[PDB]
């Protein structure tokens, strides 16, 4: 039963190695253990096959799960105590043929969230970001997958808006960060505690500020928007292919455009692209046609270079140390506010914003590759 | 558990400041106790995080909830009418990164009862209000905020029809919205006297007029409606914010649609949207697609301009000049009674009245926005 | 021993003949013994009811089932080895008037899983296929009728990404495709662990890759793809007679159409037609009744050729041997994603998809039959007509 | 691991529910359905309380041969079918209008019944995607049968009535078979 302690080491190290998640998972003889370093699970160690049930006992005990329910999966709130952690970690266990799988999404701290600028918001792009989060109320749409960086933006906004004078309350599946000035709540749509339910719970906590981990049901958008419309500042996320689509998407989702318009101040498209570690960065030259389409033109193409995440100790072995986000910012002026209610397509909205000086995910991903931040490997893999 | 010391310094100040809520915040080392006042927080007292947990149990105690269960969210409400303390507390807890937030929402002092014309309903609504009360039987259902809408306005209906010569009674817990000429009941769910039980007497006593302060039981919803079936004037408060919603909800309560449909004669709503300066107004597009999606009369879809303040020494500071009363009257005819059974949507059931000139919150609101008094955004903020 | 020889040798042959499952099907003297060859049971042997008791008991003894109870249903799991075989088995029984029935499922190991390059794509579409499944997140939807070979395709991609280094996680019933080091969840619906409960846990179990070996539970489809909708890499097994239809099927399974337009990277509708056994692959046909029903291209009619499963023993007496998957690949580009975000039907998606290169399921089969793998007759059976 | 699944008698809700689950994973659930009409057999799972997700994934088609008293062909009495009877039934036009009933008057080939023993009325319902929607929606036996029936497809009602309308059976009997 060695993992009664080993797991705690996994959990501890997941924080120390800058992982977002803790995983202890079995093999035929031993158990594969990984930390989600810079967004990807890495081979931390292994532990004895039988020890996997000890692992389970650790993760179940710390979060109050029925220690005996190794027959079906359960989840909870880990009052986790080891090293750097004094965190309600986001616990789950699941029975597997070689012993039950043990997981804790890390409940990271405010210090683990890159700023609303740091993520890579180009001057004009950032100005628009600020226009939105500086309002006393309204909605900010952010969009992409887990690993889109939307979490970083969303909770970096909290770092920039969740103050002592604002009742910040978040809605997250599960809570990813531990931030001051805020009451950050754990959400589970599979249990019926969807973001729509959590949004009602949120409003009953009488907030000034809201963060929403995912807009999925029409209601998650609509009630996050209601919060804005009850005088709150609302920051919320979707999974679309652009900023423009976040508006189009809320219309596609049946989120009444008049509520989108009532609150919407602006929209951020977002994607993480892995960031090349300076201890492994390798210069390579990109293709002119790809580059034309990505927004370079001839002179930049002649001098264009990409930087590859070749691999080093300082990148967790991923080739990249951390990730940066690709950013596209739309401000809802009246041409756009019209576009919201008119049900305009993502192309229509994006092109208006580009006319106004907005850079797209495609142009930004590229620029970051050219800059020495990433490569048109990761960019392309993680962009539109 | 004191804990309560900090909370109590706050129930003192929060009630004294006419706060919207008392916030026991599950923070990193501590617990903030904050005051949401005039729409936003200011901090007042601080507990240790150990005391957070103590308070989570305290508010669960006040509602008779499972106080031992410090990890899972629960709710209810309590009659906090102890002199200086004269606001009900909405009980809610919600689990975060450091334990549940403990909430004592201030269920704002009744602010008693308006004489319904006082609402400032557009003429096509008010005169029809008068028309609805000219047929004093069945259900006259009203929505809106505690202290500025719920029983505030359903009792306004009573004030206009429930004369001393009518057997009129209400159900409240505690009684706050008071009308001379009328009986007002305190519900004692603790005794087993839930609002359903209170209603069982209202039905059994054969009144001319029945009032439900909060339709808060399957049996409450059912009984109020059963009484209405026979023609009792069952005026009732439905703790939601829109007449259109109120028209179909009792079916969700398990109430037979026979009695619901047979019962209704009209449903009202009211809102506080924020006004603008007018003098220092900012032209904002009354976008017709917004307005069309809303289902507004063309008089408002096309016949319009919105105005926003600049935030603005004549507003403020959100760009709006204080609270603006917006109203609705969904007059119920035979076709509406068919719609109740059908379960027509809030937009549709609302749209029907709007197209008759009966300005709904959505029209009376948006109308007022479209007239340049407020913005469609603030009205949509509330006419969601 | 007589009991060991039947079980060990039928199992050894079950795998050699490409069965998916071994069946001992009770009869009043004699029990039909069949192998689920190419997706359907075939005459391996027969067995006496005396052997139902001895052999069904062996299945039960192996499985961990109750060897006496002719009045209750059963299920379990073992590891099996003899001759050329070292592959796990799923064991189950059900009381029968003839003596209790038994099945031993061939729980193919990871070493039995094909590559992404074995999915039959022509150069253009293959390069795109590769580009699609090589992505770090999103769903690659693998679809088709029961008897489609979906677990190979499903696991060929899992395998691509199934390194113990990464948190690869898949739901099995019971576990078969090991590679240890990747999570191999074993459902237990009696406890509450259905495939949906399992995936519910997969989301809560935050692996890098979410896989469903068999979506028997429609909620499993919802959740597996939900994992993609949320940003995980997803590979999963779902019914479809048209890849465009598969996209619509995701919408029908509760997978949000809106997030699908971002999360779906590719769709593949498959089906098995029986391979003409390589040991008796006689050049015959294409047949005019078959051609008429199918709509075969002249390129395929007058150049490409069919074969007849004349008879080769390891075919179970039919002449057909080996599952032949057909691969209708739909690359999910902007037209498809728009059709998806718009919530479009199989027809609407298919038509834009067709214009964008979606050779259909029926057509891919026609081509492949004539490439000398199967018979168009089999192509008829699994599609039209 | 069925290719083909059978129920000797689907006698209850757990059985209907599970039989339908049994079909869901792609197996041919052939079954004794406690019914007298093929289209009725299709709708029935909803009626049984079968969880509808199983119903949607399960149904492919229905077989009938329900017997009618066979008209005594050799003393068959001309009876006009009512073409409205036939239309209302939903038959394929020719089998409405050119159609003619008979009834036996009693005979050396039927005795005091008017019918020459019995006739098995034919039917094949086929559940395509539109029928799938109809089943889940709770559509009637007449509607499901009427649809499958087109293109001259025989049903307990169309074949039945069709043969009734030749003088093999009486529309009456057929209608009793397909009410």
């Amino acid at each position: 039963s060695a993992a009664q302690k080993f797991v705690k080491q996994v959990i501890r190290e997941a924080f120390l190695q800058d992982a977002s998640d803790i995983h202890i998972e079995p093999r035929q003889n031993d158990v594969q253990v990984r930390l989600r370093i810079d967004g990807a699970l890495r081979p931390y160690s292994t532990l004895p096959k039988g020890a996997l049930n000890a692992v389970i006992s650790v993760v179940k005990i710390m979060g109050g799960l029925n220690i005996a329910e190794k027959r079906l999966p359960q989840d909870g709130r880990v009052r986790y105590r080891e090293g750097a952690i004094d965190v309600d970690l986001r616990l789950s266990t699941l029975p597997t043929v070689y012993g039950e799988k043990a997981v804790m999404r890390l409940l990271k701290k405010a210090s683990d969230i890159p700023e609303i600028e740091d993520l890579g918001f180009a001057p004009g792009v950032f100005e628009r970001f600020k226009e939105v989060i500086s309002k006393p109320y309204g909605i900010f749409l952010i969009t992409g997958p887990t690993g889109s960086g939307k979490s970083f933006t969303t909770f970096s906004i909290l770092k920039r808006i969740a103050t002592p004078d604002k009742n910040t309350q978040t809605i997250e599946d599960p809570v990813e960060y531990e931030i001051p000035g805020i009451n950050q709540t754990q959400v589970n749509p599979q249990a019926g505690l969807t973001f729509a339910r959590a949004l009602r719970a949120f409003l009953r906590q009488d907030p000034d500020i809201i963060m929403v981990g995912e807009i999925r049901d029409s209601e998650t958008a609509k009630i996050a928007t209601e919060a804005a419309l009850t005088g709150h500042l609302v920051i919320a996320t979707l999974h679309t292919n652009d900023a423009a689509q976040a508006i189009t998407r809320l219309d596609e989702m049946g989120v009444e455009p008049f509520n989108i318009s009532a609150a919407l101040i602006g929209v951020l498209s977002q994607r993480l692209v892995r960031r090349v570690c300076e201890h492994c960065k390798v210069e390579v030259k990109p293709d002119p046609e790809t580059l034309r389409r990505l927004g370079l033109s001839e002179a930049e193409i002649q001098g264009a270079r990409l930087y590859k995440g070749m691999g080093c100790e300082r990148c967790g072995g991923t080739g990249y140390k951390g990730r940066y986000a690709i950013h596209e910012l739309l401000v809802v002026d009246d041409e756009i506010r019209h576009a919201i209610v008119a049900g305009k397509s993502a192309t229509e909205i994006k092109e208006i914003a580009r006319r106004k000086g907005m850079k797209t995910l495609r142009e930004d991903g590229l620029y970051k590759a050219l800059q020495g931040i990433t490569t048109l490997e990761e960019v392309l893999a993680r962009t539109i």
